């Protein structure tokens, strides 16, 4: 169970944060390197 959640984690995730609306990218998952 990991080779399902790199491809399912990321859907969800991406629908989640503004599949539709302007919060894609805003809340995303950002590296340490940025956050």
């Amino acid at each position: 169970k990991v080779g399902f959640f790199k491809r399912q984690y990321k859907e969800m995730m991406e629908e989640a944060n503004g599949q539709i609306a302007p919060e894609n990218g805003t809340q995303t998952p950002s590296p340490p390197s940025e956050k």
